[PDB]
């Protein structure tokens, strides 16, 4: 990625379940990055990395680019341009960071790992239920 | 039937209609929702919603939820109240959805998908950036 512009690094409360095992509650490193593609400087590319400080060898990654955000657009009903879209991520995390135990409303951040894939997930918890705001599909390493 | 049967709610809402491979059509559909026992068992409550026309009379879809059942719909739609507080959640989005006005942020819209067996129920809100799934319920022929 050609001269890429860091929108968001901090640690977020994740709930992390694998396949088959625990479920557990970590802090999560997430960097958010924009640029263009190497091959084409006008193509914008978003990418979101997840990792962790206390275990190297944890890191799941998604990219998209500006010509392929239709599907995600169609995947996840959202109503708004690639440029806006990090900033509505941004806005979640840190409701998710915010979030107390008592809380409602409460934002809750969930990644689930069935190998090869991961799913990620914002989710509300309002008076009466859970209401997912983003599901987005993660891949194994960089 | 059921016995000694209470109706909470009986209100035509506009509701965005898709029948099987055909039409998407907005239309006025009656919503009646009640509650009530067992005809076999005072003790057993039991929930039922009813989606009718006041136009076409030939019309009607059908839910039935008892209180012993009540603990499948909560995992599925990952609802955080009992069965008794069910109902006015319901009627409350029922009403923000007959409510809503061309330019209205957030808006409520409700969508009815009709196949053969069965009919998918679901009310979503849109707020800034995308549309928000606020419940899914599946109706059958009555």
């Amino acid at each position: 990625l050609s001269t890429a512009t860091t929108l968001f690094w901090r640690p977020v409360p994740v709930h992390v379940k694998q396949q088959d095992r625990e479920d557990v509650l970590e802090e999560l490193t997430f960097r958010i990055l924009t640029g263009v593609a190497k091959q084409n400087h006008n193509l914008r590319i978003l990418r979101i990395h997840i990792s962790s400080d206390s275990d190297l060898f944890f890191l799941h990654t998604l990219e998209v680019s500006e010509e392929d955000f239709q599907s995600l657009k169609n995947d996840q009903d959202i109503l708004v341009d690639f440029a806006s879209f990090p900033g509505k991520i941004i806005s979640l995390l840190e409701k998710c960071i915010l979030a107390q135990p008592g809380d409602s409303p409460r934002f809750q951040a969930v990644l689930t790992i069935r190998g090869g894939e991961s799913v990620f997930k914002i989710v509300e918890i309002n008076d009466w239920k859970r209401l997912p705001h983003i599901t987005l599909a993660f891949r194994p390493g960089n």
